[PDB]
């Protein structure tokens, strides 16, 4: 129940994160049972909302068109690139609590 990327620092990636109420539904509605998290775990669990909500259908383009869901909201964007890493964790970062 983790993802890890090459484009992060390991440890970085084992950062302990206390979710705040968005970010938290989000990962809870597809199975999370917990309050505080590594980072990998929050990545894993929101691809798996991401792919959960068919936000992800064209896997040959690497956008993600999300301006009408959560995520959007989320994230403050109508769409990102999958490959845009540290994109992505500087999104998730403002939605969170480092313990
Ligand atoms: C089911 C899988 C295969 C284990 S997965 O990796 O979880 C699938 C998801 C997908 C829902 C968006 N996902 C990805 O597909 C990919 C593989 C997209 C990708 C493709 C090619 C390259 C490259 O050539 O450099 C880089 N990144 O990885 C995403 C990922 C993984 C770890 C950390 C991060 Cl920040 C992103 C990663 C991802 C993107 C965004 C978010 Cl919020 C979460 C995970």
């Amino acid at each position: 129940g983790a993802v890890t990327t090459s484009q992060i620092p390991a440890s970085e990636q084992e950062t302990l994160v206390r979710p705040k109420p968005l970010l938290l539904k989000l990962l809870k509605s597809v199975g999370a049972q917990k309050d505080t998290y590594t980072m990998k775990e929050v990545l894993f669990y929101l691809g798996q909302y991401i792919m959960t909500k068919r936000l992800y259908d064209e896997k040959q383009q690497h956008i993600v068109y999300c301006s009408n869901d959560l995520l959007g909201d989320l994230f403050g964007v109508p769409s990102f690139s999958v490959k845009e890493h540290r994109k992505i964790y500087t999104m998730i970062y403002r939605n969170l609590v480092v313990v």
